[PDB]
DNA sequence: CAGTGGTCTAGACCACTGG
DNA sequence: CAGTGGTCTAGACCACTGG
């Protein structure tokens, strides 16, 4: 049961798509069943198909709907999420509360692989944080991120990065290692030394194709696995 | 320069994703540096807008173009891979897999087995190879099959070598191996094959790329 | 067959951007 | 200001599926 306002400021594509999603949430459309045609819905709303088009094309390239040459347009079998996705994201996927201890800063310069993340010689923040889930330490986290992509800040966060910048965020590149933890590394997380621990590199893209941040954490193995799913 | 068959059983949008994705890959086109107005292009091609804009937009949903209100469409700089197989990754590495069979099997279906894909207590393969790489061997690697394209699930999670696992890789017992799970479904939605390796960690580094908005 | 998506056209106004 | 992508329209032919 939908509603278009052509006289909207919003957009009537995205009118579409935002509600069309929800009657999917809510179920009432069941997956393997198409909807209306693209051109019954450009009538019932006196909008062109194009227009219902983009709106549909869009919800298939994002997966909740599927096409069949002369037969229609079909609602999905549903999907799970992890793509992109930071600490605390990654928590609260996990049915957890994440939380945060700095335990380290500096502002210091650069070798020519810290110069590799895209480097703009240039001073660099260099944070230090523990991070944690349900006050458990999970993982030790140093992040890089140069003046010249972030300037200064008092943090209080990813949008900051974005936001002092034209570009949006995209794409990122994990390298992950496994490794038996180092004596401090140990003492941290609170586990054993030699305790297999999860090394991790990611490094994060602008839509610029610019990376402004490389990431090396070191994750416990035990109360920790790296979910994923690809295509 | 650029080609365009309004004849050709090939789309006109796809004939200029082709085309445009190489002048990137060949740097024929800069990054940071705009493309054609949408209207240049249409004109120079002798075409409708919208249908540029319908390869363009493709690009641009393909990480390889971003657009920026107001001022224009941009070349963006990063490189290529996806979807693993032991031996596309090992391709892509520069090194040339191979296999060596240690065990084969068919058994029953265990209920946390059964639980991924359907029925299960149901005849199940168990084909277990080394993995080698330039005839090193990089994993241990037990693969599981019913016997009764589209999307991927890695579990990974890091330990220590067992003794027999040290053993086949020739690494010291003790020493750091990745543990993972990858279970791939097929388009009709049902999981194909479910396969639990060990990778050395001396050697081996599990490299990942990530997308979304 | 009448219906469907996939593609395509030749125009249109808007909000936004830079100089 | 003039240019750009962002959106939209009201038509069109095609290749394809189903009864």
């Amino acid at each position: 049961h939908m509603n278009i306002n052509k006289q909207s400021p919003i957009p009537i594509y995205y009118q579409i798509m935002e509600q069309l999603k929800t009657q999917i949430k809510n179920g009432e459309l069941q997956p393997d069943m198409p909807l209306p045609s693209e051109r019954e819905y450009a009538e019932q709303f006196g909008i062109s198909r194009m227009t219902v088009r983009q709106a549909l094309s869009n919800l298939v390239n994002e997966g909740l709907l599927y096409r069949l040459k002369g037969r229609g347009t079909f609602v999905s079998k549903p999907k799970m999420e992890q793509g992109l996705t930071s600490f605390t994201e990654d928590m609260k996927s996990r049915g957890m509360t994440p939380g945060s201890r700095l335990i380290d800063y500096q502002l210091i310069d650069s070798e020519e692989l810290a110069a590799i993340l895209g480097c703009g010689p240039s001073s660099i923040h260099k944070i230090t944080r523990v991070r944690l889930a349900n006050d458990i330490p999970m993982a030790i986290e140093s992040s890089h991120i140069p003046f010249e992509l972030a300037g200064e800040l008092n943090e209080s966060i990813y949008d900051h990065i974005e936001r002092y910048n034209s570009i949006p965020i995209s794409r990122a590149k994990q390298e992950l290692e496994p490794s038996a933890a180092t004596t401090e590394e140990a003492n941290i997380l609170g586990i054993q030394k030699g305790a297999p621990v999860l090394l991790i590199k990611r490094t994060t893209y602008l839509q610029n194709g610019t990376a402004f941040e490389h990431a090396k954490s070191v994750y416990r193995g035990d109360r920790y696995t790296f979910v994923h799913y690809m295509d």
